């Protein structure tokens, strides 16, 4: 009781139609027959059904065609290069490596990637010659560096019948070749500038596409260590794929720098790390959650607070262009091919999403350190309700007890009239007395009540505070007319070949001065933050010595009226001698 | 130092023109030389500046054509009334009693008229008849009624040539002729229908209109009595000008009743009146002022609130329209004549300004009972602040207490160990330490400060509530409209003569859905506020009690403790004497 669903794909069996039940959401990959296949290879197309059951698309996205993500580059190294290790395991060459042939099953976020064209060809495979795995190393790499660059990673447009020609022609300790407006092949063993990547996997990253991009198979990942079954090039996944690096923003200067980490060291140890890096000592550096959590101590994206400087200046965040964009700067309606065009475009799109990134995680820092002040606000309210609580306790221990003894002097005044009292221990509870009025720190609880409401009032008013996510929208706006503008020059054909791109240099202009704006108006916003939180800092420990105190003349007094009684109970015994 | 700031208006002398003074601001209107005037009336005109040294703008507003205010028109009788009464002591008789005549002051919302054509020419000036200040009577009332008219108290827009020969077969006990669309010349003795007043005075000012407008100038204002020098118009006029009228809007019912007030009258027996007039018990029925204080018994626009009754339902606020209005209703798109339309038309603005006008004070009762609901909240935190203190008080004392008598018994019971202490007294005391461990309130508090926490909660939820306002200013906007339609159809020629209203009529439609949202919103919003009242209400004299409790086991506990001690003073005195 169900129906196609969606063809699927093709293949050389045929097209592949993927099925689902809509009262069962049965879905599956179905390779029809639509090629008439021979039965020579329809028997390996049974041998490859016992075999089997033994993201172009996001690529083509113009936000992504800048680069990928960091986490996503990695968790691609991970799916598909676990894969390829248990297929190399298997004994398997695919020989059809490509983007095209990568399922993205989001598992809750965990975008989990299985394995199911000229470009990915491999030149021995161009020439029909002998093959191995590391013609798959070959477009791995291929296809992994072109998950950054947005493209190919040698001549990219180039006809294969000759683009090959220029592969066996190519430097082996370079990585990339970039082609001029002139035609002036050039090589590079460095990567593209545009990334999204930190250099210090980088450069391990560079040599593995040195070991991944050799055009001799027998180099391609040749230096296989048969202790583990891997070249250098899985070593090197290996270590990367493991190599835990905290990335911090200095939000006081809106500056990230990565840190490799050893696999033990302290917390305190990294403070002292980040505190030759960038001169914060550490009994000012202050440092949080995501969440807003400060760091343990105690244990081995976290936010950097200088907590011996107050008021914070506008950003450090220089955000570079290159001189194509600076060249657009000087003239952005120069009629030039659109080679260059959309390479320059997504740069400029890729810039002002970048700048969308920073206020995104600033808004974060913003946030957090808010987090924190409702955290500082709530233990001041615990010490506020525990001092107003225990201090009209003293204030009541006070009232009861000095006219306890009022009674008892009255009484014993009557005895001394007696003749049977003695003036001394009259003379001591009347210091006792004395020292009990000298007691009077109902006004101090009332003048720092008064601080307390105070700075209540005070995070009452930042909690009213207007935010410039306002125009983060606006921002939101600005970069997807970028791209709205970036796609009327991707639909293009050839024909369209000059172009101005004056309005998009606009977006820059009022991105700039909104984000001047929201920078401006949030370092108000962490100024009168921080300022209100080193005053409740600066107010707790009068509090804490306060309370001290108060529990210091309640055990004295109970221990004052316990003596008095202890003290008539010898008149007491001494009466019954007598 | 300065020049002509606007030419004021004319005059028979000539043009007058307003001058100012801009470094200085010195105003004064200068009538101008522009007639040329015969010297007998020059020396005539400087007698009138011997005498003198010794509005209709305001009513051609669209707003203000369908009729004036109530008190607009009250303090118009009151200055212009006062003014004539100075006049009248002055010997005076102007002629010229016109709106055009009228300056208006603004002195910080009072606004002072004073003194300074053919409909305000009166018929025995019309005919140039022997006159008296009769004319000025004639003249008043005309622009009395003009103010709440719109227009003419006869025949309007008829030419005077025979239109004051209508005016000699009026019959005097009538007040108001109407014209149909035949030419059918009729008569009212009563005001049409659309005014803005309150028939409590507009009876009386009904009798006046038929003194005021006899077109006998002798029977015009002519029972004068000679005991305070005034008509029996001055005699009303002295009645209702100091007339005291307390206006209530049931908000129950979403009506509004006005009351005459004897001039001694407690609040409690208006409360019968009120209790009378509406069924609502004067248990049930509560008052609080504009600005949201409850009314004071113990004294002589006040809303309406019914204690009993919890869930208000919608309004039972009648609002009628003409026949004419229900004849557009039929069908806006007859095509019939402006002196219809502009009537009809002002009619609709009228009514739509009028519903704006009973959300607005809709809209104050509802702000004002949640300015009651945040007094009640006041006392809750006094009494939260009263109760936590006192309470934390009562715990310590005990605390103290105990652990005195405590010691106590380990000491008496030494004296019993050693033959000294009596066993009732050690009873006693244990009594009273079990009675001390009987008192445990302190989860009370917690208990009933939960529910103070929980209508805490409640009211910062009220706090947060969307408002109806928000279609309050659609309904400006809707108006505005209606405004502009008017606007467009008034300034329409005799060549206009026909039209559609057909888009006023959609701005009914989307005026009475809009209203019926925001008085079911706004209904939700105080049948919340009510209930939360209400709990509030049922709250507090829990808390009382239980903090007199607190008060009771606060000086019994301290009387246990001074009769201990009492009663050593008594074993003290029997050692003494043995």
């Amino acid at each position: 009781p169900w129906e196609m669903r969606e063809r699927l794909g093709t293949g050389g069996f045929g097209n592949v139609c993927l099925y689902q039940h809509r009262e069962l959401d049965l879905k599956i990959a179905i390779k029809s027959c639509r090629l008439e296949l021979s039965t020579k290879n329809r028997e390996r197309w049974c041998h490859e059904i016992q075999i089997m059951k033994k993201l172009r698309k996001l690529l083509n996205k113009p936000e992504n065609c800048c680069g990928l993500k960091e986490s996503q580059i990695l968790s691609l190294l991970s799916d598909i290069g676990s894969g390829i290790r248990y297929l190399h395991e298997n004994k398997i060459i695919h020989r059809d490596l490509k983007p095209e042939n990568i399922v993205l099953q989001d598992v809750g976020g965990k975008i989990i990637h299985k394995i199911i064209t000229l470009q990915y060809l491999a030149p021995e495979l161009f020439e029909n010659k002998p093959y191995t795995a590391t013609v798959d190393y070959w477009s791995f790499g291929t296809m992994v560096f072109e998950c950054i660059a947005g493209y190919r990673p040698f001549l990219h447009h180039l006809q294969p019948f000759t683009w090959h020609e220029k592969i066996k022609k190519k430097d082996p300790k370079c990585i990339f070749a970039c082609e001029e407006m002139s035609g002036e092949v050039r090589f590079s063993s460095h990567l593209p500038q545009p990334n999204s990547l930190c250099s210090l996997i980088v450069e391990p990253m560079e040599n593995w596409l040195q070991l991944m991009l050799n055009w001799d198979p027998q180099q391609r990942g040749g230096p296989v260590d048969l202790t583990l079954k891997q070249p250098r090039c899985f070593v090197l996944m290996d270590h990367i794929l493991n190599l835990k690096i905290v990335h911090i923003l200095n939000m006081t200067s809106a500056k990230i720098i990565s840190f490799l980490l050893p696999p033990d060291e302290s917390l305190h140890s990294l403070q002292s790390r980040i505190e030759r890096e960038t001169g914060i000592n550490t009994g000012s550096q202050e440092l949080l959650s995501e969440t807003g959590i400060s760091l343990d101590p105690r244990k081995p994206m976290v936010y950097l607070f200088d907590k011996s400087k107050t008021v914070y200046e506008g950003p450090f965040a220089s955000r570079s262009l290159s001189d194509c964009v600076n060249y657009i700067v000087q003239d952005s309606k120069i009629q030039l091919p659109i080679i260059q065009l959309r390479k320059v475009w997504a740069e400029a799109v890729h810039y002002v999403s970048g700048l969308k990134e920073d206020y995104s995680r600033l808004f974060q820092g913003q946030r957090a350190a808010m987090l924190s002040l409702l955290r500082y606000n709530a233990n001041l309210t615990k010490m506020k309700n525990t001092l107003i609580s225990a201090s009209q306790q003293l204030k009541a221990k006070l009232e009861f007890f000095h006219k306890s003894i009022q009674l008892d002097l009255e009484r014993y005044s009557e005895q001394m009239t007696y003749g049977i009292s003695s003036e001394k221990m009259l003379k001591a509870w009347k210091e006792m007395e004395e020292k009990a009025i000298h007691y009077a720190e109902v006004g101090v609880i009332g003048y720092l009540e008064d601080q307390i409401m105070s700075l209540h009032a005070e995070i009452m008013e930042l909690q009213k505070s207007p935010y410039g996510r306002r125009q983060g929208d606006l921002m939101e706006s600005l970069e997807q007319r970028a791209i709205d503008l970036y796609k009327q020059l991707k639909h293009r054909p050839s024909d369209h070949s000059y172009s101005d791109s004056t309005e998009m240099v606009k977006i820059i202009v009022h991105t700039v001065q909104s984000q001047d704006r929201v920078l401006k108006e949030l370092f108000g916003h962490l100024s009168k933050l921080l300022g209100c939180k080193q005053k409740i800092i600066d107010l707790l420990p009068k509090v804490e010595v306060a309370l001290s105190n108060i529990k210091e003349a309640d055990n004295t007094v109970m221990f004052m009226q316990g003596k008095r009684q202890k003290e008539i109970w010898h008149l007491l015994k001494i009466a019954c001698t007598q």
